[PDB]
DNA sequence: TACTTTGATTTTCTGCTGCAGGATGAAATCCCG
DNA sequence: CGGGATTTCATCCTGCAGCATCCCCGA
RNA sequence: GGCGCGUUUAUUCCAUUACUUUGGAGCCAGUCCCAGCGACUAUGUCGUAUGGACGAAGCGCUUAUUUAUCGGCCGAUAAGUAAAACGCAUCAAAGUCCUGCAGCAGAAAAUCAAA
């Protein structure tokens, strides 16, 4: 049976325990309180339960709603502090934040710098280079660097990295001594958030130190995301430089004058960045217009400049709130255009013949547009349009006012209709939608005739219609809620938190979570005897340092008006996998509570289908004991090739390399070929279709659409990381994926980031498997992806570019025909090829003699060699599309030998016939002879052909 | 021969992945009943 | 004088191996 | 699309704790009232269920007052109400979180240009 849980108990009955390292796995239980609307779904049951409990009371929830939102100021305050700090002076800040090397490194100093790289913004000292040299556990050398001073106070180590003159290397949370700058009373910095923002009613010792570490980490992410960005901002300013002047140069050479505009230097704030994109914005409109099109010129040959990404902003200081009013900018559009009608009748009324038609040209709906059932509002003004043009005959004084008065009159009804819904309880965006997109057109057909006559006023005018168009279609879909989070350091006496039950029976628990972050309360620990329990008693468990766990009785008062008080709402799995589980039992000390937070986020609720705060607590546990590793050896091959048709596709092997028929598919035939993951792609294709339906029709979708997709997507990952786990125990197997680089996946024009799931199943598989303390080598491992996929299994060519164009070269014609040979085999040159036309929007089907004929009509003798760049270019193309080894993304066809089967299956057990190869002698001889030099990929071909062909006339007898 | 696609830039809103920082207890003073 | 409450301090170990592989193919 | 009942995901032993999701099975989808969109006899008419508003959303099992049939419900058959309690439809899986940025993609609109 197929139980992820059932695995893992096997897992653990094969081998032995070992107490883990310095720091666990961690697992997080998140949980939700137990709130009155949580009672009344269970007061609905119709098998009422016998004790339904009490919810949060008021009192806790006025606390916590007090504690959240001046949490929430603090952090706000700091941040902004250190905004300042950081825009007055960057490298002062992050010499500042700079983690130090640990107080045990004093080894013996061996050598100075061969200087200044950075400095001490303390002392305002320069911080000298100081290497040190050693070997790693694997063997190879490797050199420290340091930044020391001659200050007593700042004779410090700070860790450097060496680029090609220095880097900071790290930046650490608590570098920077918060507590002693803006908690302690002694302090005279101006900001002290605990005794301005709080008044003096929370506990120094536990908000303080969660405040150092949630605004300070925040800070070292920031300035290690800025030092990384300042260098591929310099290597692609660099080499902009050099596009610039060829351009430039190309430019000169055709004879057209280019715009004198210079590139700014490497910029260090937003400002900056913004400036210099929009330059190579200019530069790229204008090479656009007049290199690309004009001309006909290759991008290769005239390539562009790149614009600068990935600046980081400060965080949660340099958000932009876009707070605007809808009615308000409504009226000011209606404001403006009002504004302009004489202007417009003006223009419209005193128009020529000819010009009026060209006039109305991009009023006109297309033939399409018609067809596909619905226009946008700028058609079917035009409609109106030319429907009075019709009626009134050619007098456009009264055309126009006519279309005036009843773009009104519609106008009108629509935000009468919208005022009257939004006035009971009701949401209609297609109404909205359609005032916006009316709104739109009218404002183009009263400024349309300033096109021409003051560019500055236009542009003014279309600049501010065009931003409040873009705000009022965004702003009905706008979120405003945030999150709110409060911290917990960690679980002892110090931080007055704690995870209390009662010991009902030996092994029932009742479950609280108490917070004491308010002066004035009382939460008492008492030491007791290891089996001293008593009824009605509530305990916890310490963990010290040294690994002792003492049990401890804690005692309060439930109407303390300042305690916080949380009962909890879990599941039998949850409570099987945390508070009461069989082997890691957190009172042995099998099982550790790190830190805590209480949440606050927004849930949808379907029956008033609106998304509402609710209240979770997030509980994180760190693992203690884990198993032995160094007894799994796993014998046999499960090759697993990923997709987005398919998620995965695993082919089961011997250790030969020969396949294994254990597996039972739907037929239940033995077959050594699985499938994990189909209709996946359906489903989300599906989810975004309704999601496209709702955006085109109102601009945007309702909540309920809000997180499908990523629910799906980690059912999938879940389940097949499952399924693989499963089958690699249960056959004794070891498995082997291909080495896809980190963030591997196609980047095109209808790709979504749902579909590319490629490193979420390597990541989720590896810590599934590290829970249990295992490494990732143990059960799981990687190959060369290269000529998987393109290698025939029961012949074992491979093809490659250089096969095509020799194939192109011996290309000739017979009396039947066009002919050509490939390895001794004539090819009879015929076939329809059918191609998926994008101009007309639909599939051309087109002979492939007939078109080699075409190509010979205008040359002599057929005589390949003989034509254009372009023209052999079109035969190559021709020919590999008629001869690709992919002709559809499922099947594929062998060219040397007719072989035809599915490709994702092939592919799977090549991946692990490559794995084999790997550790093979002709690998090593291939390796011994590259030495020299020889970076050919056609030795490497070589190789991997020979060694799949003689290990098929071996072992690897075909399928007949 | 031409209508209809495509190239570039700008405005607004949403979601999903990717990568940084993390997953604090021990000990020393100080004050107050 | 003991017990809360507040303040100060400090911790770390890892690769390697070749241009393709869910891209495809295009008026 | 909407409305509900809820099972299995630990072998004696572990909170039918109640959470968040992915599946299976049950029941119900009309009205132009207001808007949107399309065709025109065109400052309106007609049509169209695109969006809001209304309306729809299991079946049995036992208990006692009234009527219809005899001596005038006591004996049974149907109709009308709240509750107690069980059964069938009807069933299998998964969960490692927080903060902060960035990058891609989706959807419209505006302008210039080419073929």
């Amino acid at each position: 049976i197929k139980r992820i849980n059932k695995i893992r108990r096997r897992l653990v009955k094969d081998s032995n325990t070992k107490k883990a390292g310095k720091t666990g796995p961690m697992k997080t239980l998140l949980v939700r309180v137990m709130t009155p609307d949580l009672r009344e779904r269970l007061e609905n049951l119709r098998k009422k339960p016998e004790n339904i409990p009490q919810p949060i009371s008021n009192t806790s929830r006025a606390n916590l709603n007090k504690l959240l939102t001046d949490y929430t100021e603090m952090k706000k305050a700091i941040l902004h502090v250190y905004w300042e700090e950081f825009q007055k002076d960057p490298v002062g800040l992050m010499s500042r934040v700079a983690q130090p090397a640990p107080k045990n490194i004093d080894q013996r100093k061996l050598i100075p710098v061969k200087s200044s790289g950075f400095a001490c913004s303390q002392c305002c000292q320069p911080l000298y280079v100081y290497k040190l040299e050693q070997v790693n556990d694997k063997g190879k050398p490797h050199t420290n660097y340091f930044g020391r001073c001659n200050v007593s106070e700042h004779e410090r180590l700070i860790l450097l990295s060496p680029h090609k003159t220095y880097s900071l290397g790290k930046f650490g949370q608590r570098a920077l001594d918060f507590y002693s700058i803006h908690v302690t009373r002694e302090s005279n910095h101006p900001v002290k958030p605990l005794e301005q923002i709080g008044g003096n009613s929370c506990a120094s010792g536990p908000v303080g130190k969660a405040l150092s570490d949630a605004c300070m980490g925040a800070v070292a992410s920031f300035l290690t995301k800025y030092q990384d960005i300042i260098l591929e901002h310099q290597k692609v300013i660099k080499k902009n430089e050099k596009r610039l002047a060829n351009l430039k140069d190309i430019a000169s050479a055709n004879g057209l004058a280019f715009p004198k505009i210079t590139l700014p230097p490497q910029p260090h704030t937003k400002e900056g960045i913004e400036a210099y994109n929009n330059v190579v914005a200019q530069i790229v409109i204008w090479v656009n217009l007049n290199l690309w099109q004009k001309l006909k010129i290759g991008r290769d040959e005239a390539k562009p400049l790149q614009r600068l990404k990935g600046f980081p902003s400060f965080p949660l200081v340099e958000r932009q709130a876009n707070e605007v009013d809808w009615w308000d900018m409504v009226c000011n559009v209606k404001k403006l255009i009002n504004e302009k009608k004489e202007d417009g009748k003006v223009f419209w009324q005193n128009l020529a013949g000819y010009k009026r038609q060209e006039a109305l040209l991009p009023y006109l709906s297309s033939e399409e547009d018609r067809k596909k059932g619905k226009k946008f509002a700028r058609y079917q003004f035009g409609d109106l349009l030319l429907h009075l043009e019709k009626k009134h005959g050619e007098d456009w004084g009264k055309v126009y006012d006519e279309a005036w008065e009843r773009i009104d009159k519609k106008v009108e009804g629509l935000s009468k209709h919208i005022k009257l819904e939004e006035e009971r309880r009701s949401e209609d965006a297609q109404s909205k939608a359609a005032l916006t997109d009316w709104l739109r057109a009218k404002a183009s057909f009263v400024i349309e005739g300033l096109k021409e006559a003051d560019k500055d006023e236009f542009c003014r005018c279309e600049l501010k219609l065009q931003k409040w168009y873009g705000d009022l279609r965004g702003k009905p879909f706008a979120i405003e809620a945030e999150n709110s989070i409060l911290d917990i350091s960690g679980f002892s006496k110090q931080y007055n938190c704690a995870f209390i039950w009662q010991k009902d029976g030996v092994k029932k628990l009742n479950l609280y979570l108490i917070i004491n972050y308010f002066k004035g309360g009382k939460l008492r620990f008492k030491k007791i005897k290891p089996e001293a329990f008593e009824a009605n008693r509530f305990y916890t468990v310490i963990n010290k340092k040294s690994g002792e766990i003492v049990p401890m009785e804690v005692n309060f008062n439930f109407d303390d008006p300042n305690l916080i008080i949380l009962p909890l709402a879990f599941g039998k799995r949850q409570g099987r996998e945390f508070i009461w589980n069989d082997l890691l039992s957190l009172e042995t000390g099998s099982l550790k509570l790190a830190n805590g937070r209480v949440i606050e986020k927004t849930l949808y609720n379907r029956r008033t289908r609106q998304d509402e705060p609710a209240l979770f607590v997030a509980l994180t546990f760190e693992r203690r004991e884990v198993l032995d590793s160094s007894n799994i050896k796993p014998m046999n091959l499960i090759g697993i090739a990923r997709g987005e048709n398919i998620p995965a596709v695993i082919a089961l092997t011997d250790p030969e390399g020969c396949p294994l028929s254990r597996f039972k598919d739907s037929l239940g035939n033995p077959t050594h070929i699985l499938r994990i993951g189909e209709s996946y792609k359906e489903k989300q294709r599906t989810i975004q279709a309704a999601k496209e339906v709702e955006q085109r029709r109102a601009g945007g979708y309702s909540r309920k659409y809000a997180s499908k997709a990523k629910n799906l997507a980690d059912d999938m990952v879940r389940n097949t990381a499952r399924d693989l786990l499963y089958y690699a125990v249960t056959q004794d197997a070891m498995l082997i994926f291909a080495n896809l680089s980190r963030g591997f996946g196609r980047q095109g024009k209808r790709t979504f980031m749902a579909e590319r799931q490629y490193t979420r199943m390597e990541d989720w598989l590896t810590a599934k498997l590290a829970y249990e303390g295992l490494p990732s080598k143990t059960y799981l491992s990687k190959t060369l992806a290269q000529y998987t996929s393109k290698t025939c299994s029961n012949c074992g060519f491979t093809i490659t570019s250089a096969d095509y164009d020799r194939v192109l070269e011996k290309l000739k014609k017979t009396a039947t025909g066009w002919m050509t040979t490939i390895n001794g085999k004539e090819l009879k040159v015929e076939g329809q090829i059918t191609y998926y036309n994008r101009y007309k929007r639909q599939n051309v089907v087109k002979d492939l003699s007939v078109e080699l004929d075409r190509l010979s009509e205008e040359s002599v003798n057929n005589d390949i060699s003989s034509w254009t760049k372009g023209r052999s270019g079109e035969a190559l193309s021709l020919l590999k599309k008629r001869f690709s080894h992919r002709p559809v993304q499922e099947k594929f066809v062998c060219l040397n030998c007719g072989f035809e089967t599915h490709a994702a299956e092939q592919a799977a057990l090549n991946i692990a016939r490559s794995w084999l190869f790997l550790r093979s002698q002709e690998y090593k001889k291939y390796q011994t002879n590259k030495t020299t030099g020889n970076t050919d990929k056609r030795a490497f071909v070589e190789t991997w052909q020979s060694f799949y062909r003689k290990k098929l006339k071996e072992v690897w007898k075909p399928a007949v």
